C-alpha cells in the first residue's frame, strides 16, 4: 500500500516517525516521507524518501497546552488555547504546504496517511481522497486531553454558546479542497502513542500503543566507547538547562561529577569554554549515541524529553530528570519518580548539590535500577513495529470499501 | 541480538543490504555496520550506525569469475581463477580491517555476522567469536558456482595434487586470529540472495531467498514528477556506456528519443552541454530516484546492474538492457530476453538505430510488458523482509 507521512520542518519530529516509516518500507509498502523543503537533507540522512511540500519552514529562527491544574482548566481558557495554537500550527503547516500536500494525495492517491500530530495539512490530504489517517503522538497527547475536556465542556452549554477554533480553523483550511469539518480532522481517524500505556493521560478514544523505538540520527561509533568499559558511567546530557542558570557552570560541573563513575557529557564549544578546565573523570564530547552509550551507564541526567526518556525505557536506565516544559517532560518526569526509576530535580530547585546528591543515589541504592528494569520489561512486550504495521494495515483495509 | 554487518568500501555494496540492516533495526535487534573508514559516511547517511574498520580503501583508484562455458571450466582455470581473486579480496579487506573487524566481535559479542559477498574480514571475525554468519549476495552467486565445480574437480584429482588457494589464503587470513580453515569461511554458515531463483544459479546449498528492497542513498521526488503523465515515459540510464563509447552521443540521444515517448535520461552536466541541444521530448537530469520514476514507465535502458534490475522486477517494467558484463550482468540480460521480459543489445552491436528500433518494441508490443508483469508476480511471493529476519534469528539461534 502507499503511505504518505507528513512531519513539519523538524529534525526531533521527524526521527519520531523514522522506524516507524522503515518498518513499513522493509514489509513492501512504498512509504513518502513529505516535509518543508528544509527537512530534507534530514530525511535523506535517515534513509527515507523526502516529497518537499511548501517553503522552507525555518522554525528555528499565558496559554500552555501542558496546564494539568483543573482550576485552570476551564472553557474560556481551553478556547483561547484552542484560538492560539490554531494560529501556530497553520504557520507550521501553511496553505502553500497543505496545497502541495493535498495535489500529492490526489496525484499519488495513498492508502494511509500518517501525520505528525503538530502537522495539521495530513489530516486535509488524507481526506481529499478518503483515505484514513492515523495521527502520530510524539510525546503524550495533551492536545487530546485538552480536546477531551473542552468536547465534554462544550457539550454542556447553550447551542448559541460554542464557539470551536479548532472548527472555524480546520473547516477554513479544508475549504480550497472541498473537506469539510469533522472531529476527526483534529484527532485522525485514530491515534498511534509513542509513551508507555502506564504513563498516558486517559484518552475518550482508542490509541494504537507500540514499542517506540527512538530513533536518535546518523551515528558513528567513537574509538572510546569501543573499549571495554573500565567502571560505572553516567550519561549526563542537561547542556541546554544548564546554561540557563554566581551559580557557575564549572560549579554544577563539579559536583554532579563528584561522584563513584565517569561521566560522559554533552557540551558546546562555548559551553566548554565556559566551563574551564574539566574534572578527571569527565568526558565532553559534542554529541554521543545513546543506544551505543546507555547500555553501559548507571544513570542519565536529562531534562526528560521524550527521545532520551525511550532510550532509558529502553535500555533499563534510571534517570535524573530536570524537566523543561516544552511538552510534557514535568508530568512524565513524576510518573517516572512514583515508580521508583528516577528523581526529579525541578528547574526552580536547582543546586549543585542537589543533582549529585541525587545522581549519588541513583547510584548507590539498587532500587532505581530494578525500577527502571521493571520498566524496560513493560516496554519490551509493547506491540512490535511488525504487530503495529499490521495494525496499520488493518486501518487501511477497514478504512475501505 | 547484536548483529555485526560488513561491508568494504564501495557505496552499492553497502546499498545492497541497507534494507536488511533496517528490518533488523525496527525489529529491536542492535545493528552495526563495519566498513573501512571512506565509507563510514554513506552509512550514517543511510540512517545506520557505522563502526569504522581498517585504513581508508579508496577502491576507485583472461580469468573470469564469469565464465560459464564448461570447456573453458578446466580444474587449471578455476585454480587460477580463485588465485587471482583472493589477492584482489584480501585487498578490500585488509589483515589491518581484519584485525579491527575481529577485536570489535571479540569486544561487542555479536550473535550474527552479515557479510557482504566480497568482504572476507565477516567469516573471520564470526568464526573468532563462534558466532554464525551469513554470505549476503549483491547478484548471482559467480563465487559459489565457480566453487561447487572446483571443489567436485579437485575431489577426483590425485590427493597430492588437490592444491586450493581458497584454502591456503583464508588459513592465512584466519590463523592470526586461531581461526582453522573450514569452508564454512568461503561460503558462510549460510547464504542470503538478493536474486529471485528463476535467474540464479543451480547451487549445491540452500540459499535463503529473498523479496528484495532496492535501495540507492538520497531519493528526492522532484516537482517535474507529480504530473501524471501525458504518454508513456522512457527512463534512459546509459550515461556510462555511451561515455566509454563516426556517432555522437547525440547521435545515440536522438536516435533513442525518437518515439512515441517522454524520455527522462540520466547525463551528467559535461554530457548535457556536448551533446548540444537536447530534443522536446527529452529531459536531462543528474539523477531520478528510480522507485518513484518507474511506476510511470514503460520501458528502462539501463547497464543490467542489481540496483535497477531489481527495480524494474519491482516494478514490473520492460528493460532495453546493453550488459557491462562486470560480474553477472551478461546472464542476466540473457535470463530476462528469455522470459520476454527485456531485449538486450551487447556493446561491440550499440548504434543509434539499434537503441532505437528496441525502444519502440518495448513501448507498442504488449508482450513484454506482460511478461515484466509476470515477473513482478512473482517476485511479490518471495519471503518478505520480516520472515528473513525471522529466519536470520534462527540462524543465530542455531
Ligand atoms: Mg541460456
Amino acid at each position: 500500500m502507499r503511505v504518505l507521512m507528513t512531519v513539519f520542518a523538524n529534525r526531533s519530529h521527524l526521527y519520531n516517525m523514522v522506524p516507524l516509516a522503515w518498518a513499513l518500507t522493509t514489509a513492501g509498502h512504498e512509504v513518502h516521507i513529505a516535509s518543508h523543503p528544509d527537512n530534507v537533507q534530514a530525511i535523506s540522512d535517515s534513509g527515507l524518501t523526502a516529497v518537499p511540500v511548501g517553503n522552507d519552514l525555518n522554525i528555528m529562527a499565558a496559554l500552555t497546552l501542558n496546564e494539568t491544574r483543573p482550576e485552570k482548566l476551564t472553557w474560556q481558557y481551553i478556547h483561547d488555547v484552542f484560538a492560539q495554537y490554531s494560529q501556530i500550527y497553520e504557520y507550521m503547516a501553511d496553505s502553500t504546504m497543505t496545497a502541495d500536500l493535498v495535489a500529492h494525495a490526489r496525484q499519488w492517491q495513498p492508502d494511509l496517511v500518517i501525520w505528525d500530530a503538530l502537522t495539521y495539512a495530513g489530516p486535509i490530504a488524507a481526506e481529499a481522497v478518503g483515505a484514513p489517517h492515523v495521527r502520530m503522538l510524539f510525546g503524550l497527547d495533551q492536545w487530546g486531553r485538552m480536546r477531551d475536556h473542552f468536547n465534554r465542556l462544550t457539550g454542556e452549554r447553550a447551542a448559541d454558546d460554542r464557539h470551536d477554533p479548532l472548527a472555524d480553523w480546520l473547516a477554513t483550511k479544508g475549504e480550497p479542497h472541498g473537506v469539510a469539518f469533522t472531529e476527526s480532522l483534529v484527532t485522525g481517524t485514530t491515534t498511534l502513542a509513542v509513551a508507555p500505556p502506564w504513563m498516558s493521560f486517559p484518552s475518550e478514544q482508542p490509541a494504537l500503543s507500540m514499542r517506540h523505538l527512538p530513533f536518535n540520527g546518523p551515528a558513528v561509533l567513537p574509538d572510546w566507547l569501543r573499549e571495554a568499559p573500565s567502571r560505572p558511567r553516567v550519561c549526563l546530557t542537561l547542556g541546554l538547562t544548564l546554561r540557563e542558570l554566581n551559580v557557575t557552570l564549572a560549579d554544577f560541573v563539579n559536583a554532579v561529577a563528584d561522584i563513584d563513575a565517569d561521566v560522559v557529557a554533552t557540551f558546546s564549544a562555548e559551553q566548554v569554554a565556559e566551563i574551564g578546565d574539566l574534572p578527571d573523570n569527565v568526558r565532553a564530547v559534542d554529541f554521543v549515541p545513546l543506544h551505543a552509550l546507555l547500555p553501559s551507564c548507571a544513570a542519565i541526567v536529562h531534562h526528560g524529553g521524550g527521545g532520551t526518556r525511550t532510550n532509558a525505557i529502553r535500555y533499563g536506565v534510571p534517570q535524573l530528570i530536570v524537566p523543561n516544559w516544552l511538552w510534557d517532560e514535568g508530568y512524565v518526569a513524576e510518573r517516572f519518580a512514583e515508580r521508583g526509576a528516577a528523581l526529579v530535580t525541578e528547574v526552580p530547585d536547582l543546586t549543585p548539590d542537589r543533582l549529585r546528591d541525587q545522581l549519588r543515589r541513583l547510584i548507590a541504592e539498587p532500587s532505581f535500577k530494578a525500577a527502571a528494569e521493571q520498566i524496560q520489561k513493560e516496554y519490551d512486550a509493547l506491540p512490535s513495529l511488525t504487530e503495529t504495521v499490521g495494525e496499520l494495515v488493518r486501518v487501511a483495509e477497514r478504512g475501505r470499501s
